[PDB]
């Protein structure tokens, strides 16, 4: 019911995130293997990010999942673990040409040298662009975040260059691995499941959710353009806060 | 459509956490003073709290807001401030004939000394009970409990009795508020916001939500029951994690 007009005529968040989620149940759905549904997820990352840079999305965080909700196969791990450089390969020139600065989060020692290489090359290429921030979390949870900035913290507070009493809420949130971003402002989580599950507990707790049941590689501009929609017409509701 | 029966047939939370929204739109919708919407609300936790009991919940978090969704008048804050010491003079002997344990979470010197003596009485008083917690999450937020546990723990480092590679998850709960409870499998949000406000960051990391629009003064037995059936339909999703 929301047309892209209608959506611009309103407020767009600075920091979108999406749990991308149901990869796996679409293949399923469509009689394709798993590893189709996470190919096409990769791809469904570039539509995604043009219209949100269309829109003027400043930041848009794209959350995948890890092997943790349920062992797989090595043909099909060591498949997940060579996408970050398929969709590189792809489309990293069209980002670069749409001045977009690529950037990660999460636990980078999780990935092999050679895909770890060629994401750093990625990043540098577009540093010098100024467009919108598109932040992949790849291998990232949200309490073991929070604890290695704690951590990083007391390390300081040990060596003797921090006092704990200069640690407050702003301070902490310069220890995260979203130091340099602004916390969302919207949350969407594909798939039909209604939880955060262990995704930026810290940044999202002013966020609005936004849940769909549409599956991941089925979220085309339509989806997306009535996520925001419905962003926008909380910020309408009277009543008081 | 969920009866209190088919309900006792499926899986019970052992810990359900609600965020107790709508009290100041219910009395607007009711032409009532906002002072009489925080009374209600407050009585609408002794039916809830009998209920989750009768069910065999093993603790319930109610989470009530703070004056800082929006600045109110003194009369408004001071009967605010006295609302748990009418709650515990009207409802405590009850409480202590349903063996339930009363706990609080949050900051306690954001109340005066003699709310704090009462409160803390009732504490006492039903501590040897041994059935259902009905913990209160006073002056409570998700970001200060973080903080708090990172300063405790760079003390213990800073002292000398804490080994920085020591400190992992497991560890970092310990220095929550909730240190003693199980996270929350169930949270319910009233009043219609999509949002955690800032509640239990670190606890909800993998519950599942339940958002509804009922005001928190209306949330009767029959919605309890509604929520309690989506959360058993979600553990009977097929189809895969």
């Amino acid at each position: 019911r929301y047309t892209k007009e209608d959506i611009l005529k309103g407020e767009i968040p600075e920091h979108i995130a999406i749990i991308m989620d149901g990869n796996g149940r679409w293949a399923k759905k469509r009689s394709l293997p798993r590893i189709a549904g996470h190919h096409e997820g990769m791809k469904v990352v570039k539509r995604t990010t043009k219209l949100a840079n269309e829109l003027g999305v400043k930041v848009l965080t794209l959350y995948a999942f890890s092997t943790e909700n349920w062992k797989r196969p090595k043909m099909e791990v060591d498949f997940l673990m060579k996408l970050p450089e398929e969709f590189l390969n792809t489309y990293l020139p069209e980002l670069v040409e749409e001045n977009v600065q690529v950037r990660i989060i999460g636990d980078e020692t999780a990935l092999p040298a050679h895909t770890l290489r060629a994401i750093e090359k990625a990043v540098q290429d577009t540093a010098q662009n100024d467009g919108m921030i598109l932040n992949f979390a790849l291998n990232y949870g949200g309490r073991t975040e929070i604890v290695s900035a704690a951590k990083s913290l007391a390390e300081k507070v040990k060596e003797g260059s921090l006092n704990i009493e200069d640690i407050d809420e702003s301070l902490f949130s310069t220890y995260l691995m979203t130091e340099s971003l602004q916390d969302p402002e919207l949350l969407i989580r594909t798939s039909g499941e209604i939880r955060l599950s262990n995704f930026m507990l810290w940044q999202v707790a002013y966020s609005e959710f936004v849940f769909t049941d549409v599956l991941w590689p089925d979220f085309k501009e339509d989806h997306f353009l009535q996520a925001l929609g419905e962003f926008q017409q909380r910020g309408r509701r009277f009543g008081g806060i």
